[PDB]
């Protein structure tokens, strides 16, 4: 009888995508992983394991946290990986992962959202669909998937003011 | 940049909305435009309306007109949003057209209207836009977080899903 | 505190939801419970399910059973969520029952299902809960941000609204 | 031919109810008035004039701002008034308005939301429905309408930690 394969694993490191309002803080905190909400209603043929690695706010996120993400991605059986993450340091994590030889036969995609998923008008659900497809279809490597396109982490910056990733032009 | 994408809308469950005059759902404005409005896209996209007919009412003549319309696009990356009832019929017909052989054509839609809570539509649109950009030339169905070969796929009406034959 | 409120659910557009098996809307779980879950209430509320029938299918016998059910409540403040097609018929029938004469009974619902985008349901529920707490004993329809006298009201099916006669 | 009366006027002073995410701030700001969004889809028989008075964040809100709200409410022709406002100083504004003899024949209700309207799971739409009804049905006075009940501002406090208004018990 046919067994539907589950080629994709998702890891979550928090970020804007997962932010939610809490009364105590009178403001946003990093909440539960929004990617789980999106996949719950995606009516998937397979299944996707979603493993939560970290929810630190961006200021507290360290090298040691980035090392733990590399160990988790490297230890996964799956060769197709989506990491949801904050956009302010996504490029630094992507560049770090691109240097691990352990990742050489894996397609690893980083994504997230400029607007929290739990806020009206969020990019999150589109971005998760696009990034899931990217993780399945791209050749091995490390990529950022945002704005409905694929970015090379070595040639990308975050424009903090505009909430967009932009290519670094070759000179 | 990504390659320019052309999106055609042929109606279906994805676009259904409630109307007081009908006391129920009717095919309304294309939901894909609502999703892409907030997707903060970098690439070139253009959305064109083909139809708001029920996909069950499509004739062979209708499918021939959808094929000619996809062939009017310069773009080589195409998304067609469509009802799931006859998505396999339209997809198999397009896959037979030599005039489309250099294009990546992806059909998608939703099992639950985009304007109803808990819909698959926004995820499906993201997934299918990536698929239209990234897959080799051909015709495909992108639903349920996977890519289907139309020749080897059927719509299970009772289970609300696509399945391998 | 406010006086305890009892809420009865009799179905209707407010509670409609999409089902793949029907390829369309059916009366689902009461939407009023979804609204009150996030309303952070201070007062006593209890929600009881009466029916998920189409309001057009209500008989005189059904309206008599709704009257007896409202009379089983100790509470003197009652909200009944209901379809708009026969809301005036149920409301006029309840207004004729001496056994309800000390109760404030408010009927409400929605023109657009709560689970569809752009629905009036959550505003209607807030408004009707206030109305059930604050109005003098009687039977009322609370819709469109106002209070209607059932005896002097009709459902315009074509315009999707209630109106004075 | 029948003219539908419009007995209710709404004023907006910002608060949590109106908060929205902005990329530049990387967080919530006081946005456009959420009550307008709720009434847009309420299918009203009448109309409601919605007048925006202030969007200051809570720290910048002063006595002079509170005085301007009292002048706007007193000058309105309508005798049924809903003021949407922050919950942290709603009691102080309500007590201030309760002391204006100019308001004596008006029903004035203050409301808002513990969770921004543009965040998932908000109380805002319910609260606006309830508070509109309260403004129409209550006898003249100044009230807070939250948690599906009516509070007397002289006998109410905000519990900041729990996001709730509570009665001050008579001793
Ligand atoms: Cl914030
Ligand atoms: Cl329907």
């Amino acid at each position: 009888m046919a067994v539907s394969p589950s080629p994709l694993r998702i890891f979550t490191a928090g970020g804007t995508i997962d932010e939610d309002y809490r009364l105590e803080e009178n403001g946003l905190v990093v909440g539960d992983p929004f990617v789980a909400e999106v996949l719950k209603t995606a009516r998937l043929a397979g299944a996707v394991s979603i493993v939560a690695l970290s929810r630190k706010d961006s200021l507290d996120f360290t090298e040691a946290d980035r090392e733990a993400i590399g160990r988790a991605v490297g230890q996964a059986v799956e060769d197709h990986i989506l990491l949801t993450h904050g956009t302010d340091t996504m490029v630094e994590t992507a560049r770090y992962l691109g240097g691990l030889p352990e990742l050489a036969g894996k397609t690893v995609v980083l994504s997230g959202a400029m607007v929290p998923g739990r806020v009206g008008g969020s990019d999150a659900a589109f971005n998760i669909g696009f990034a899931c497809a990217a993780a399945l279809m791209l050749a091995p490597g490390v990529y950022i998937a945002m704005h409905g396109k694929v970015f090379d982490p070595a040639k990308t910056r975050k424009n903090r003011g505009l909430g967009r990733f932009e290519p670094i032009d070759d000179q």
